[PDB]
């Protein structure tokens, strides 16, 4: 999918996540959360939260944008030969969770928001490129995935 020019793109703007995994992992979420709320629904343990302060103020959901962007970071850096680190991640996805592939495309754009958000101007068009194809291949193997267990929904 992509070049390493590219993926050097890539890991150059990953190097803006990991100052603040936590913060922007939380970001991510809420973008995701408050943007398309069917799928606060898919989460038994945030479906209490009802406004954005309560999930601003909850503790759990920074710890989950840490899980969520620690696992996403270790593919990425894998520069797409991340066939090993996926499929468990796609398996868990559509057979235990029932996650709609539309909803990886939501977090792909909410990844695509924040960063604009937290880093207004240094977020490059080059950047916002390469990031773009990543999170499409990414998106691209689940999907893969996806269709072999006829996770139709
Ligand atoms: C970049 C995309 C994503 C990554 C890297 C990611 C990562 C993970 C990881 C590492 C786990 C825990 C281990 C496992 O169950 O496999 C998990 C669980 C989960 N994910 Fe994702 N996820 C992503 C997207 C999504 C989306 C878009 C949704 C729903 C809109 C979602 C819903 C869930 C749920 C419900 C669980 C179980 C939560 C729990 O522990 O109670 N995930 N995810």
């Amino acid at each position: 999918g992509l070049s390493d020019g590219e993926w050097q793109q890539v890991l150059n703007v990953w190097g803006k996540v990991e100052a603040d995994i936590a913060g922007h992992g939380q970001e991510v979420l809420i973008r995701l959360f408050t943007g398309h709320p069917e799928t606060l629904e898919k989460f038994d343990k945030f479906k209490h939260l009802k406004t954005e302060a309560e999930m601003k103020a909850s503790e759990d959901l920074k710890k989950t944008g840490t899980v969520v962007l620690t696992a996403l970071g270790g593919i990425l850096k894998k520069k797409g030969h991340h066939e090993a680190e996926l499929k468990p991640l796609a398996q868990s996805h559509a057979t235990k969770h029932k996650i709609p592939i539309k909803y990886l495309e939501f977090i792909s754009d909410a990844i695509i928001h924040v960063l604009h958000s937290k880093h207004p101007g240094d977020f490059g068009a080059d950047a916002q490129g390469a990031m773009t194809k990543a999170l499409e291949l990414f998106r691209n193997d689940i999907a893969a995935k996806y269709k072999e267990l006829g996770f139709q929904g």
